[PDB]
């Protein structure tokens, strides 16, 4: 500090308090860069930051220091948030200083208090910074290819601000989106459910009522399909080039699958359904995304997705190896009867895992019981040896993450809300924060 | 107080579980079952209801795998199954155990007093609901801790 002071205050050459380094960073930017999220780190950066501002306002009052952008277009705050420097982010947004010349510097003020009671007011730059970035918006995206980034959004101003929108306008908006989506699903299934059997379909359609109703559905479903593809492409354009967004990746997959089906049908190839069936299944499951976040439903939604990302690579592969090895061992074993085919035998081996295992299904073959011991091991060995260790890791986390995660849903609502307003046409919307408070402390 | 703990937990889970979970399972089963009905032209596995029921058995432990011969596109239906069978009972199951395990870090311990409330309500009502018949209506506790 003393040397910071002597640099800025000396008779010989006072430091230019707003100079930018090669990267565009000022002392406030550099301080943000030097934070490492440890408690004593925050503490020292936080008040040295404070000190710089106090000196800015004392010595050169006209200078709006916290507005100065580094090369990449980032204010100190926005850098903090881009690099998951959370303690400091919280410090910069939270701080209010009362001094002569104090008001220009301070982030927030407390308007009034009652013997009990307290009120806090927040500026708030992050919410209103539409033009380049919003503390939320950097936070809002949020790819969070890091554990730490999720933590930041929390309580101080951003977390409450997000909660506040949802009651006023946004949740009402979300339900209509969900309801609108739901009808799209009933229609896609309905046409698919009621599609005509006759071969070389249709070819051509529209006789009687039923024909008219089904045809509208088929057109409506494809049209429904285009919307995702168009929406999808825009997201690809925005976050290019980068799983940060599994739901985002999916919806696009489902829409595309529908498109392939449409491309095929006009072609009139018979299989095309192999495309429509996939498109229908992908859609209903994607219904899972929509609920978020109940906060009861939401927790359930997050966990399944996390496990699926984790589980298949570690586990789907290992199970495949155990099943693959044993199934191959069996095919060799049997001369004839269609259980020779790797595919039939492997499928027969799968049933043991489902709960439908047939044990010694096949009479055909040689060497008697060895095949059964071969089975007992695989049946004993893979579903069962494999299963115990698979439960255990979850149990060990279930020592922990479940508790860490719930905030994880919180991020999802924020991203959905942030996008709709941005993705809502940036239509007229709010753009003062304060929290009613009452703790004594008195 | 042994039976009681068991009684409270099931009721709590049932209130919690069906809305979070019965609905999600229904969605996974509903989606895949619909995908299957589309797949099959004829044979009574076309009906949403028969096909969905066939899909349920996988969850029970009675799953038939490729039950139906009827249809088109071969193996895709099986992959369609493997996913659902792999995907829902199993992907769904792991996360469902885990939340309970996380609580089972905790609530079981908090709860037992929860039964306590139930006995109190039963007792309070019978006397009130017992005709407010003549009944007691001094408390002191024998004590001995030193503290000396």
């Amino acid at each position: 500090l003393a040397i910071v002071k002597f640099l800025l205050q000396n008779s010989w050459q006072p430091a230019d308090i707003s100079a930018r380094d090669s990267v565009g960073n000022t002392v406030l930017h550099a301080l943000v860069e030097v934070a490492d999220n440890t408690v004593d780190n925050t503490k020292f950066v936080t008040s040295m930051y404070n000190e710089i501002l106090i000196l800015g306002a004392k010595l050169h009052p006209t200078l709006k220091l916290e507005e100065i952008t580094n090369r990449k277009g980032l204010t100190p705050l926005a850098l903090a948030a881009s690099s998951g420097k959370i303690g400091v982010l919280a410090y910069i947004l939270q701080r209010e200083i009362h001094e002569p010349e104090c008001r220009h510097l301070s982030r927030k003020f407390t308007e009034w208090a009652y013997g009990p009671v307290h009120s806090s007011l927040y500026d708030l730059s992050c919410i209103d910074t539409c033009e380049k970035n919003s503390v939320l918006e950097v936070i809002a995206y949020s790819s969070s290819e890091t554990p730490n980034r999720h933590d930041m959004l929390l309580v101080e101003p951003l977390n409450r601000l997000l909660q506040d929108k949802w009651d006023r306008f946004v949740k009402r908006i979300f339900y209509f989106n969900f309801f609108v989506y739901c009808l799209y699903m009933i229609i896609f299934t309905a046409a698919a459910y009621y599609r005509p059997v006759e071969g070389l379909p249709p070819y051509k359609l529209k006789n009687t009522v039923g024909d008219y109703f089904r045809v509208t559905g088929e057109i409506l479903s494809v049209s429904g399909g285009v919307y995702f593809f168009f929406r999808g492409i825009q997201y690809f354009l925005q976050r290019r080039p980068s799983v940060d967004s599994y739901s985002e990746i999916l919806f696009f997959v489902q829409s595309l699958f529908m498109l392939v089906s449409v491309v095929l049908y006009f072609s009139q190839r018979k299989e095309y359904v192999a495309s429509m069936v996939f498109s229908l299944a992908m859609g209903w499951t994607n219904m899972l995304y929509y609920t978020r976040g109940f906060q009861q439903m939401g927790i359930y939604a997050v966990m399944i997705e996390k496990m699926i990302l984790r589980d298949l690579c570690r586990f789907m592969f290992v199970y495949l190896v155990f099943l693959f090895g044993f199934s191959t061992a069996v095919v060799t074993l049997i001369e004839d009867g269609k259980y020779n085919s790797l595919y039939s035998t492997c499928l027969e081996l799968f049933k043991f895992t489902i709960g439908m295992g047939d044990l010694e299904f096949t009479e055909n073959y040689d060497f008697k019981a060895v095949f059964i011991i071969l089975l007992l091991a695989y049946v004993i060995l893979t579903y069962i040896l494999l299963l115990n260790m698979l439960i255990a890791l979850m149990g060990e986390t279930v020592n922990k993450i479940a508790q860490e995660s719930k905030n994880i849903w919180k991020l999802q609502r924020a991203i959905t809300i942030l996008d709709t307003e941005k993705s809502f046409l940036k239509c007229m919307r709010k753009a003062x924060x304060x929290x009613x408070x009452x703790x004594x402390x008195x």
